[PDB]
DNA sequence: TTTTTTTTTTTTTTTTTTTTTTTTTTTTTTTTTTTTTTTTTTTTTTTTTTTTTTTTTTTTTTTTTTTTTTTTTTTTTTTTTTTTTTTTTTTTTTTTTTTTTTTTTTTTTTTTTTTTTT
């Protein structure tokens, strides 16, 4: 549920696509910090086969 | 195949101008110091009956020096003109209202690289 609590967001995606290793991501946490490059949809597909 | 003319951007560094850091003078601003106003009470001042011996005004008459007085000639007063100030129509500029068009900034958080100082 939502913050109201009057909607439902989900949890997480059923994603098909790799997403995290495909499009990368970038961000700044308090402690942490991610920074993962974009990769290829082909070269990681056939890495998940 | 060798040799000859011309064209411009650079070795440029210096003159002129512009931009950017500076600090004397009249207009603000916070402080201390002197003018205003309200209470207590307090000896002290001040309002009002009675008696009293006083000292200045009103019977009457006197004069003299200020009130009569006329007249010459000044000189303040008034007239016109022009300048200086005051005051009010006129104009200009700016601000606010509500729907429109456009934009512009300050910080957390981590991790890695430049970019100065020691």
């Amino acid at each position: 549920d939502n913050y109201d609590g009057t909607e439902k967001i989900p949890d997480v995606m059923p994603t098909k696509i790799p997403n995290l290793l495909v499009n990368g991501s970038s961000g700044i946490a308090v402690g942490m910090a991610t920074n993962i490059p974009p990769h290829n949809l082909t070269e990681v597909i056939n890495g998940c086969l």
